[PDB]
């Protein structure tokens, strides 16, 4: 996934991606 969580996009594991 990703880190920072900008606005609402998905959520992988913890719930933390490109924006969710």
């Amino acid at each position: 996934y990703e880190t920072g969580c900008k606005r609402c996009c998905y959520l992988d594991e913890y719930g933390c991606i490109r924006c969710c």
